């Protein structure tokens, strides 16, 4: 029987290529998205058209409010729903947009840069535990987080939280055989509203061939850790960055 | 003279924090949440020695609705009493267990994230936006790579105070306003905590094999906050004999 | 045409199982080593029978001296010599054993222990860039922030190695030459070990209560190696089942 | 009695500034030096001058060889014969210039670069808790460790081992009562001599103040190590960089 994952945001871009290279690696896919439903839709239908009946999408908002927890919940129930295990879960899924310190309220910023950021990886990864072969979770991490960009604040709180559920996880699940690795990209697919010359000036920042990172290239390192390869791997954060992080002012 | 507000400053580490920066010649806004009676016990002592010098300050610092009006209010009120914010040290924490397998969790999420995290970034926003020797020390966790089991929430939000203290180095550097951490390992225990446990504990610590008094752990935010620290900024000082180099 | 890769301490355990997964990875491999030559020999000969002609063995000292320049360069013109090309060098020899702060004189062991982890790894990095999917793997130690008492050259060995990693990644990516780090945190356990003491390593690991095999640590390499790797430079994989999270 | 402090590299810059505020706080110091025997004799004189039989010049080449273990125990012994006691050492010496991968031969330096950053306060170390209160160590460090600058890789792997030894001996050292601690600067108050557009290039990537640091603000973070308010802090390495370790590229 195929194993089965989760991968949150799943519809487009990096998280689109994390699902189909695990369905490509034999994986049955939950395709989470939040607003992209004709993307998810279609992404679901190329995979079924492979292999029937080997992917489904789940919509969820995950922004933090007290229900949460339960739309959580009901993205693992999904998987098991559907093909009857949840072998992975790709916490993917982000908010991202500049919080400066001096429309959204402030308290709606902080439930959706540090919900989706770090509270919905941290509930989803109750509910995959809970609900519990080679069994892992990953985090899609930040290279960048200790080099921030100025104006991110909230974003980069959400994303170093996520390094502390990375090694907290990692440490509480080893004895259930939940691995729990993430993997940190610097500079991949750059945002769909940013015009050339911008996306050039920050390629031109990226040691290794001046360019980002195909979203291929950072589904590789998921798929890396998902593997039989990593079996002793766990808590670790790989960074996917050209060597950008090394690179000083 | 220059103000401070310290929060959760009743007791224990805060408490030491207010008296040294009292004692350096601050006037003090002392926070507290539930502790009213200590609070004002420390701002009586506090005024004996140097008439209104400290006030207290009520807030929760859980995360709500109010918690941006909250810490607008615990800034603000420095600038009623003192008619001027210097530094603010966020020392205010929720602390317990939240394993991942009568509070649910999204009180927990609340509390633990908006004590550690949340709260500290407003009251950073609301800091910068009133405003010398400008400056911000955040309680962090010298811990906070090696995690304890069943911790998760807590070490979220000590990991996004790291996260807060580097990201506001950065912003707030323009405004000359610095931005810095103290990371205890192992000071004062927890009260409910039995002496068999606390001794287990303590035996750790390579240097001296105890905790730090609380007076130690002041001692790295009163060097943050003096003239002498004035190029330092994003550095987060561990105060923890050790404890954090020890291997299983 | 086959890829080439050198792998340094080849002989025996990690160093072995690396150059075999490299060898079933397609690659031809020089097996460098020191005082092992029976068993470097036994492998090449294992590997010759496998595919002809695509496992040779370079012995060398790489103790720091006047002519370790030379003796790396010499390597990888083995390589070259061998195979014609040269795409794959992994740091993986390494002097260990304790320097205490309080019959070999301490510059000997600063040679050894700085030699093997540091300035070899270094000489041989500026042969392999000086002759050109290439890429540099170094065996790195997850546990060189929580450092083991009297281990201190070791430690200074191994940091040194993190530092190589990442300046070189910034310095060969003009060239397309990736360099990373595999770091163990506890893999194959001295054989001579008492079983007790084994054991109590192994209690200390949170994935499985068990040390890493020397192919567990091979399988990173392989990974970092690979066309699946090729935006991956700088990094340090750590393979540690969790070790170096585990607090005192 | 007043304690005795030895200081490497202090006849100039940084190292000198440490002296004089180990002196100025009431220390009797050496002060080593390799090259600069007048700038040495001249800072000896003028601490003198403030109090009689307070300091000593100690003239050493710190570079690698088989008698630097001898070398670095002369330094030591040279504290003990001036002033009978050695509380605080202060490894600040260093060599640095560019060593590319691609006059001195390699392993000269290597010797130089690897000697006088990492072994001679290896063996300074040894030799400090050796000779054997407020007793402790500070490294200094390089805030961009970890970002290192293009070229420099024997320099950037000498310092990278000194916080491996900063660490090592701080726990080892535990048990005796000294402390090791590190100062890690990012950019210090720049030769004059170098150009005005190359200055004002590395001063401007500094967020606080876009100016670098005097020497004598990298002193008081050692002065407060060495003080009794950082009686309980062990293996700590605190960066005096005005932010700059924190930017990205
Ligand atoms: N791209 C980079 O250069 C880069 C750099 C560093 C880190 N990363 C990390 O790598 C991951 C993938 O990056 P990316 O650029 O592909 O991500 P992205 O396009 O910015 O976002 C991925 C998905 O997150 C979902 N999302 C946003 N808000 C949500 C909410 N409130 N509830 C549920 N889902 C929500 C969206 O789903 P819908 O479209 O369905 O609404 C979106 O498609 C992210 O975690 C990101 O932080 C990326
Ligand atoms: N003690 C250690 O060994 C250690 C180790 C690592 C880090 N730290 C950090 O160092 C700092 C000081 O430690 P500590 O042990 O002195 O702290 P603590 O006693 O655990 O907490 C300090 C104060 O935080 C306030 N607080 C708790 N929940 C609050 C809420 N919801 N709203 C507003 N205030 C709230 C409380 O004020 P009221 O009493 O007025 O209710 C409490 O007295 C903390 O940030 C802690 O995380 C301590
Ligand atoms: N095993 C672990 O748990 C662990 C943990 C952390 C890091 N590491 C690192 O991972 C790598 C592999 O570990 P391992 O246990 O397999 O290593 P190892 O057995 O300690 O050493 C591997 C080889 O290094 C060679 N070597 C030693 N001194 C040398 C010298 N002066 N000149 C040239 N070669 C010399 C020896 O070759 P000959 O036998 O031919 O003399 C030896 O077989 C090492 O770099 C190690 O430091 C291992
Ligand atoms: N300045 C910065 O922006 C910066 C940044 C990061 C780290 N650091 C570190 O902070 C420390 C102080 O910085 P600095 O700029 O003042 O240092 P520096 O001027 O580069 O070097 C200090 C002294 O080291 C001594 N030295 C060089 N080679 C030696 C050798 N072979 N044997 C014995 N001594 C030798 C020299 O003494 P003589 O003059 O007597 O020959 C020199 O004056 C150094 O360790 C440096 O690496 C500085
Ligand atoms: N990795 C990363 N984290 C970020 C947070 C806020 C804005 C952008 C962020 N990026 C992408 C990034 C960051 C720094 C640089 Cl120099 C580059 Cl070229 C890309
Ligand atoms: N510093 C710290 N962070 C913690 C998080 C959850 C529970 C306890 C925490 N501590 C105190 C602590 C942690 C590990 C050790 Cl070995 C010790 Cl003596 C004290
Ligand atoms: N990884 C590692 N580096 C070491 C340096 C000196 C002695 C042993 C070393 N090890 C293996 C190790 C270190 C710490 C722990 Cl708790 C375990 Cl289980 C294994
Ligand atoms: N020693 C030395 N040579 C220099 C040449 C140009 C500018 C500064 C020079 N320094 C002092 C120094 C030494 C090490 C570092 Cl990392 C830095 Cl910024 C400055
Ligand atoms: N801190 C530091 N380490 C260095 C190593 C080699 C050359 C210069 C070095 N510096 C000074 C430095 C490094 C990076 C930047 Cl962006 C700046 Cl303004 C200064």
């Amino acid at each position: 029987e195929a194993p089965a994952a989760v991968v949150t945001g799943a519809a487009k871009r990096i998280g689109r290529a994390i699902a189909v290279k695990l369905h490509q690696t034999g994986y049955r896919v939950v395709i989470h998205y939040h607003n992209s439903a004709e993307a998810a839709v279609s992404l679901a239908d190329e995979l079924n058209k492979e292999r029937s009946n080997t992917a489904v999408v789940c919509q969820a908002d995950l922004t933090n409010s007290n229900v949460l927890p339960a739309s959580c919940e009901e993205i693992i129930n999904s998987c098991f729903r559907a093909f009857g295990r949840c072998d992975v879960l790709v916490n993917n899924a982000s908010a991202f947009y500049p919080t400066p310190l001096v429309g959204k309220t402030v308290e709606t910023q902080v439930a959706e840069l540090i919900g989706t950021n770090a509270i919905a990886p941290f509930l989803l990864t109750m509910s995959f535990a809970q609900r519990q072969s080679n069994l892992s979770i990953v985090n899609l991490c930040d290279a960048m987080v200790d080099q921030p960009c100025m104006a991110f604040s909230l974003y980069n709180m959400g994303k170093h939280a996520l390094v502390g559920l990375t090694q907290s996880a990692a440490l509480e699940l080893a004895p259930y055989g939940i691995r729990v690795n993430g993997v940190a990209p610097g500079v991949s697919l750059l945002p769909v509203a940013m015009g050339e010359e911008e996306k050039d000036k920050w390629r031109r920042k990226v040691p290794l061939g001046r360019r980002e990172a195909s979203a291929e290239q950072i589904a590789d390192a998921v798929i890396f850790l998902v593997s039989g390869s990593a079996q002793y791997i766990t808590g670790s954060i790989i960074k996917v960055d050209g060597g950008l992080s090394l690179v000083h002012a």
